[PDB]
């Protein structure tokens, strides 16, 4: 409807897989070359299907912070046989508070999924499922089951990935350039 939906659906059309792991189908961002992320409650194995294709993974970490705190991050690299656009330049450098952002998810569930959140905040701390974890963002959104994974963008910057919710507030875990660092 805007330039907020706008650079939302660049992201989507190009940077986005469906990841099926045991536990669910998940929107899954892919960073650059064969390498993607997805929250580490998806729980990747040595097998994942990306858009229906069984997909060895190559590597596979859950990143936690220098505290030894759950970030809710996994970084998954894909025995896939085509790269994704680079898109590490649009990742902010620190952590920060954003306005006007758009929360974008694509499953079997929810396809073309575009959400106006509006205010996010540098929440920090959250007991996410009973698991201590940093870095979270929050906005003030019903999101629901089936949007974990989903893009947090705002115009120009990839901020977060969607992980988990209250009813009334919905939680995303940091993007930082420094995870993608090669
Ligand atoms: O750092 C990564 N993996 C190492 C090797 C073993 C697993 N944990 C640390 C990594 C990087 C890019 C994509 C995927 C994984």
């Amino acid at each position: 409807m805007g330039p907020g939906f706008d650079f939302a659906q660049a992201i989507m059309k190009k940077n986005t897989v469906i990841a099926r792991t045991e536990k669910g189908e998940f929107t899954m961002l892919g960073v650059y070359d064969r390498v993607a992320v997805i929250p580490t409650h998806a729980s990747v194995g040595e097998i994942i299907y990306i858009n229906d294709v069984e997909t060895r993974v190559l590597d596979a970490c859950a990143l936690r912070d220098l505290t030894d705190t759950n970030l809710e991050i996994t970084i998954v690299k894909l025995d896939r046989n085509q790269k994704f656009r680079d898109i590490r330049h649009f990742l902010p450098r620190c952590e920060d508070d954003y306005n006007d952002a758009v929360l974008s998810v694509h499953t079997s569930k929810f396809p073309n999924m575009y959400i106006p959140v509006g205010q996010v905040t540098n929440y920090g701390f959250l007991n996410l499922g009973g698991t201590p974890t940093h870095r979270i963002l929050m906005y003030n959104f019903p999101t629901r089951a089936g949007q974990c994974g989903g893009v947090v963008t705002t115009t120009g910057k990839v901020i977060g990935i969607h992980v988990g919710g209250n009813g009334a507030q919905g939680f995303a875990a940091m993007l930082l350039h420094s995870y993608f660092t090669d």
